[PDB]
């Protein structure tokens, strides 16, 4: 009753049903576990999945936690933390993957949590609580790459792998080449850095870093010592270093945005599709405007001039010394603390 | 008329009391016309001067307004109209200067204030009223540069030029080379632009613009249309011009001080030395810090903060697009009236 190994098996191909069988394991799910769709087809399932496998994973039927949060984010959906509604949703499945009493009650929360929600979410929130529980380090979580290989590499390699997984046995098949310095030709200079801005390693720095320092969710994940020091030493070394990029590709040193109102002139074509969502990541053309907000779904109504706002008070706190609290009292930007 | 052209006489040799040869003429001065010093010895004055002279000028001893305010600005002080205390004396003076009835009752007080008030105050208050008196239109009003050439030109030809003088007869004086690309070495990449910066025309403009647009002084002088946006304008234009000469020494385009923290890169050092004052315009060494103001004499008393202040609240309003009134209302900062 390995659960720790179990779980592992939670990130095997994150959009196929749980009872299709990761790995050499089938788990055998409650009838009420399965989704509405799949349950009259209960039968036929178990004929395939079931018996093929060596493992079978016996999983105990569980009052379960409310899961509606979780669940009102789309299956074919994308999944953002910088957007505020779904940082709620993910703090809130974080919430109750941490608050399972026991790790054989989490497998079993999960296991019917899996097929019900989006699985960029699921992939995010079970993550965080993985790495926090006392009850589940040392585990080794597969890197995202290997999990969801969409949001890492040219869409054009979907067809090419499906056709060769396809065609040849398994013991025959080559390689696939991921693409690179593919996002923009020699009349881009910016395509130089293809190296630093699209290698896997950098974007997963970047994952991994929202990962332990979640910015809502339980007190206990929440609230590291520095973490807004962290932050901007982070952002900061990131710009140190890629500036550094920048200096070796007969460069300038990265320029800030002048303002939120003149056009951004670099834009990006990402070349990257979601298997999720069915949807891609929209190119920016060149000379773009940043525009007023007004996305319902989303649930963010705000206007450039609302940003406009908190950067002047930003400003103002940081010329005063000292930040307000939300009653009124004073905090002191000092030496030691001013930062974080 | 003659009186404009005894005007003109005041601007010759500034430091040189007015009873002494001005061009080929002299003022006959009411003794009690007089300074302090020079009353005494008035009888053996008036023998000593002027008898050189074709014309001879009578001033006719008038009633005058009350003088103290320009009179506290010492003889031998510097004069500044950056300084809030300088600014509001020079607008006194003016209003003296654009007060009195007649040309000749101008001739009279001019006559008196010159040897009792500050040389560059002076010169700046009347030639501000000349320029605006609706009797003294049209005036050719000799160059500053020829009046005061201290702020002009390296004070080492000064002792050149007064050797030359007082050795060699006015037959036979030769020209003295005011140095060029004198103020620093190749060693700063800055001293490409002496032609630029220590250009006297473009010094001239600055100066000549604040004898025109003077912001502080009488209504009438100051309301002009649309020199609010003049102010922007004039300001854009130079950098415009100093970013292509910039671009014409292998130079970048000029940075912005980033903020008021920071030190200042680019010391300066201008060799020009005040005969009015015998003080120097001190340099700036590299790397020099911004620092609260506590000058007494100068009635400043202003810390960083508060000119940090001042431009957190015009951000505000520019964004805001309205500024406040005095008495709290609004004034929107719109397509025609807003820059100005
Ligand atoms: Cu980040
Ligand atoms: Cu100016």
């Amino acid at each position: 009753m390995n659960y720790k190994k179990n779980l592992l098996l939670l990130y095997d191909r994150p959009r196929e049903p749980i009872f299709m069988g990761k790995g050499k394991s089938v788990f055998d799910v409650p009838d009420n576990y399965l989704t509405d769709r799949y349950r009259p087809i209960g039968p036929e399932i178990q004929n395939r999945f079931g018996e093929l496998a060596e493992e079978r994973i016996p999983v105990r039927s569980i009052a379960l936690p409310d899961l509606r949060i979780p669940m009102s984010l789309g299956r074919q959906e994308q999944f953002s933390l910088f957007i505020p509604r779904h940082r709620k949703i993910a703090a809130r499945l974080i919430d109750i993957f941490m608050g399972m009493r026991n790790i054989e009650e989490l497998q079993s929360c999960a296991v019917f949590a899996r097929d019900r929600i989006n699985p960029y979410l699921f992939n995010y929130a079970l993550s965080v609580a993985l790495l926090h529980r006392r009850d589940t380090k040392n585990l080794d979580l597969p890197s995202v790459v290997e999990v969801f290989p969409d949001k890492y590499v040219d869409s054009r390699v979907f067809e090419q792998i499906r056709e060769e997984a396809t065609v040849v046995p398994e013991g025959m098949r080559m390689p696939i080449v991921i693409p690179k310095d593919f996002t923009a030709s020699d009349l881009d200079e910016e395509h130089r850095l293809w190296y630093f801005r699209e290698d896997i390693g950098v974007n997963l720095h970047h994952w991994h870093w929202h990962l332990v320092y979640p910015g809502d969710g339980p007190d206990s994940v929440v609230r590291k010592d520095r973490r807004g020091e962290l932050f901007y030493y982070m952002h900061s070394q990131l710009i140190a270093r890629y500036n550094f990029e920048r200096f070796c590709n007969r460069l300038q040193r990265v320029k800030r945005l002048n303002n939120l109102r003149e056009p951004i002139a670099e834009g990006y074509f990402p070349k990257l599709d979601s298997l999720v969502a069915s949807r891609t990541w929209p190119g920016r053309v060149d000379n773009a405007v940043i525009k007023d907000l007004n996305r319902e779904l989303d649930q963010i109504k705000q206007d450039v001039s609302d940003l406009e706002r908190w950067i002047d008070r930003i400003y103002e706190a940081v010329h005063q010394g000292y930040v307000v609290d939300e009653s009124g009292n004073r905090i002191f930007l000092d030496e030691e603390k001013g930062i974080d």
